[PDB]
């Protein structure tokens, strides 16, 4: 069987791939290749002690988590919620190792980085993505339908938002204020990720419908920009504040929907990092972790045959 995640990111340490996924606590799986998984740990064993203040129906699966590494420690932000809600905030735990078989090993939560709340917040704090600028400066990207995606930066800890705050849109779809602010709205859009290559800044976001089964319109597109505050064009140079974004890679007949990517560079290679419906096993999700090559103009491309090439173990 192939190995089921939701919204994955990835991280190494040492020989060692490291996997978390939506799921109860943040699901973790390890692997020495890349391919072949083990199951490694739930980040929490149950969940946040403050999640239930936030999300009263909240069922114990944590979403879209992000992995990032930071003067040796490990820094895995995660999201509480409730759907089509933005009654939700995004926290982070904090670890030495994600080794759990050693004694240096434990989570410990820091609490909320930040949460919208519902008539005051056109955003939905979730879906959170770390990104450093070139000035030392590190931001939070997150978001998901309402107002569209969010950056922000990030305090000493990384626990917080820097005092003064500095925020700034980076992609959106059209909403008027005029509707319920409690509804998600018809903005599409969600899960973005910053990743750096060359001169640039590229903003990976999701676009359509996830966890439709058959109805789903789930895809990726991407937007480049020079500073990692934006503003993110698309190929036709359009902002992706005002509803651009290059299409990246889209589904077909055996994969319906497919997206929450990550990205990283491994030893001087590139990777996307996403889940797909597999349509012929009930549209449950896939990892699938592809090539990230980059044509002579400066924008990504991938292999859309790898959704089918990439086949990861469950062990
Ligand atoms: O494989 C590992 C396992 O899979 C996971 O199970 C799958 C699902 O993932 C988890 O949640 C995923 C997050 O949900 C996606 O959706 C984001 C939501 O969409 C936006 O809202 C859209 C809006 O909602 C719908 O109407 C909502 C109605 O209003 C509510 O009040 C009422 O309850 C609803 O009926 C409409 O379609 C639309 O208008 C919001 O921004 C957001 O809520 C995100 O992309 C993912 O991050 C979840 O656990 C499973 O459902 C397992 O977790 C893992 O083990
Ligand atoms: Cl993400």
């Amino acid at each position: 069987k192939q190995v089921d995640v939701h919204d994955p990111v990835m991280t190494r340490e040492g020989a060692t791939w490291y996997l978390f996924s939506t799921g109860p606590g943040i699901t973790i799986y390890s692997s020495k290749d890349r391919v072949n998984w083990r199951y490694s740990d739930r980040a929490f064993a149950t969940e946040p002690t403050w999640a239930k203040r936030v999300s009263p129906s909240f069922d114990g699966h944590l979403w879209a988590p992000d992995i990032y590494q930071h003067k040796g420690l490990f820094y895995l932000y995660y999201s509480v919620s409730a759907f089509g809600k933005n009654t939700s905030a995004i926290g982070v735990t904090v670890n030495k190792t994600l080794n759990p078989a050693s004694p240096d090993y434990r989570w410990e939560d820091k609490g909320i980085v930040i949460e919208s709340v519902p008539q005051r917040d056109l955003w939905n704090a979730i879906a959170p993505a770390i990104i450093a600028d070139d000035h030392g400066q590190v931001w939070m990207s997150f978001g998901s339908f309402w107002g569209g995606l969010k950056l922000f930066k990030l305090n000493d800890d990384l626990t917080r938002p820097a005092e003064p705050q500095e925020w700034h849109s980076i992609a959106k779809l059209e909403r008027s204020v005029l509707m319920d602010d409690s509804q998600a709205g018809s903005a599409q859009i969600e899960a973005p990720f910053i990743l750096r290559k060359g001169d640039y800044y590229y903003l990976f976001a999701s676009w359509g419908l996830c966890c439709r089964k058959g109805d789903s319109t789930y895809h990726l597109v991407v937007g480049r920009s020079k500073q990692v505050t934006g503003p993110y064009l698309d190929k036709t140079g359009r902002d992706m504040n005002q509803g651009g974004g290059s299409l990246l890679i889209k589904g077909n007949k055996r994969w319906v929907g497919l997206g929450h990517n990550s990205a990283y560079t491994w030893d001087g290679k590139d990777y996307l990092v996403l889940h797909a419906y597999e349509a012929a096993d009930n549209y449950l999700q896939k990892l699938k972790i592809l090539n990230l090559h980059w044509d002579g103009e400066g924008w990504p491309q991938v292999d859309e045959k790898e959704l089918d090439s990439y086949i990861s173990q469950r062990l």
